[PDB]
DNA sequence: CTAGGGTCCTAGGACCC
DNA sequence: GGGTCCTAGGACCC
């Protein structure tokens, strides 16, 4: 009963969709995101700017730091999307079973396919392949039984590359493997996890469930399971959205309700244009704001809502600007929708 | 020197039975 | 004295 899951992944995807539009910037540092004047960050840079340390969220006065060349660009969202259209139509060429995680990702079930004799490693060269021809953009995959795995496997030949991870294999793989490269384990669980002495999932196998569950509840039992190559997740294909935002952090900070609002008069048709690409009737189930303060401290404040209105976000962003700001500056603003539940 | 797009989990009181 | 809704926060992912 071993199934076969592929993960997909573009190598330094927006970085790498610029470089094929304007091959100008094959061979020099690159990076979207948004400027140092902006108070910006990277999302993504090409390998010429990584060698120099360039890494996705770091704040792009540190990049600059790092890399005094680096060519910054804005975002080309609509291309992006062109291309994630795409190489997810292509991934419908093998099957059906296809979760997306991101623009540029995606699990695969083959487990059933009948391509390429079964091989879920020819497979991925297949669609990698198909990528690049139809694209001219490279991917990267992973191989594996189980979904983290298979993510985890697409890391270790990228760019351009490929890593199967087998059965027999996977104790091997896992008795070194780090909790950090575990998906959910991030940069806080791993100094906890550290703390105790568990840095590697061999260190988690020679511990208890029970005490795993009363020091991190569900999180401890996800931590012991897939330190045991243990992660029965299904491959979906039916997920949907569940939200929409539209948020923007001022070049300086604001601190005045005047200029608060007057962001909001921004940020709302926006809000609504993209609502309604979704939802034309613009009925929702909860509509809320977001302010981020000098301190770096957030709040949020929404409320169950019928349909999208703007009066209600400025009234509520007064109140959350009245009552919970306590004098501080405000960097970012933030306008918020949950959608209904089908 | 710290984005903007999101998902998921936790947790207290409200409300319900 | 349990189940679910409402809400805020926060880790985490891309
Ligand atoms: C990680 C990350 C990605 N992104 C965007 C830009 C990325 O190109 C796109 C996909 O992210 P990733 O697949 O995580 O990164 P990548 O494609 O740029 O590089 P790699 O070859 O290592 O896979 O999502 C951000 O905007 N912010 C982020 O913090
Ligand atoms: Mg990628
Ligand atoms: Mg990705």
């Amino acid at each position: 009963g071993s199934r076969k899951i592929i993960h997909v992944d573009m190598d330094c995807f927006f970085a790498a969709v610029e470089m094929r539009d304007n091959p100008a910037l094959r061979d020099i540092p690159i990076a979207i995101g948004g400027s140092r004047e902006r108070r910006g960050v990277i999302s993504t840079a090409n390998y010429p700017a990584r060698k120099f340390g360039v890494r996705s969220a770091m704040p792009t006065g540190m990049a600059l730091k790092l890399c005094p060349h680096l060519t910054l660009l804005p975002g080309r969202f609509d291309a992006y999307k062109e291309a994630s259209n795409h190489i997810r139509e292509i991934f419908s060429r093998y099957t059906s079973r296809i979760e997306p995680l991101s623009l540029d990702e995606a699990y695969l079930d083959v487990t059933d396919s009948v391509h390429c004799h079964g091989s879920a490693t020819l497979i991925a060269q297949e669609i990698r392949q198909t990528i690049f021809n139809e694209l001219q953009l490279t991917a990267s995959a992973g191989v594996a039984p189980v979904k983290f795995l298979a993510k985890i496997a697409s890391d270790m030949n990228k760019p351009n590359g490929q890593f199967v991870i087998t059965p027999a294999e996977v104790p091997a793989f896992l008795q070194t493997l780090p909790l950090a490269k575990i998906p959910g384990v991030g940069k806080v669980s791993a100094a906890k996890l550290e703390a105790m002495g568990l840095r590697t999932c061999g260190d988690v196998q020679k511990c208890d469930l029970v005490m795993l569950l009363k020091r991190f509840g569900k999180f401890g039992r996800i931590l012991w399971e897939r330190s045991q190559g243990i992660d029965e997740r299904d491959v979906n294909s039916e997920r949907l959205r569940k939200s929409v935002g539209v948020e923007r952090t001022m070049a300086e900070d604001i601190h005045h309700w005047s200029e608060c609002e007057a962001i909001i008069e921004r940020l709302y048709p926006e809000l609504e244009r993209r609502l309604a690409k979704v939802k034309p009737d613009l009925l929702i189930a909860r509509q809320g704001v977001k302010l981020k303060f000098d301190d770096f401290q957030q709040t949020t404040q929404e409320h169950v809502w019928p349909r999208l209105n703007k009066a209600d976000l400025i009234a509520t962003a007064r109140k959350t600007w009245d009552e919970r700001r306590g004098g501080r500056g405000v960097r970012l603003v933030g306008l918020h929708v949950t959608l209904l539940d089908p």
